[PDB]
């Protein structure tokens, strides 16, 4: 579960860091588009996500006018384990 | 915005849970068992005390629950003001 964590912030931060791409926004630009500290702003960039949470990582999404919905369902009765995943639609 | 639209989607993530322990039919001691957490904090859970548990945790915990949680990014539609977070049980 501690991996399975961090590999949901990292695929997160991933999404975040393509959207700014695509905007072709400064990190100064990015920062105050997203309403964090420009000290935050650089550590999203270099992938330092140990103070970033889910939850904010998907409210920086939302910042950069991208829904999130968080998709809720029974594991196939034909697989082991239950997963969170991360999808652009 | 900001911790309350934490706690809102804390809540439906709560309620989604809330609701595979209810179809499950498990027992609070049962429930605690299959998370693996303890009696007390699968009383809060049931209660609605959130304040314990983290968005990360509630989706490890339905993952726990042999729940998939598919977290849909898509741009926002036009005419909507601000982009937002929603949960779906689906």
């Amino acid at each position: 579960p501690d991996a399975e964590e961090r590999q949901t912030k990292l695929r997160l931060a991933y999404a975040l860091n393509a959207v700014i791409d695509r905007a072709r926004l400064s990190q100064a630009a990015a920062a105050a588009r997203l309403g964090i500290n420009q000290p935050k702003v650089s550590a999203l960039r270099n992938y330092k996500l140990e103070g970033f949470s889910v939850e904010r990582l998907m409210t920086l999404l939302n910042a950069l006018d991208q829904d999130v919905e968080i998709v809720i369902r029974k594991k196939p009765r034909s697989r082991a384990a239950a997963r969170i995943s991360v999808v652009a639609a």
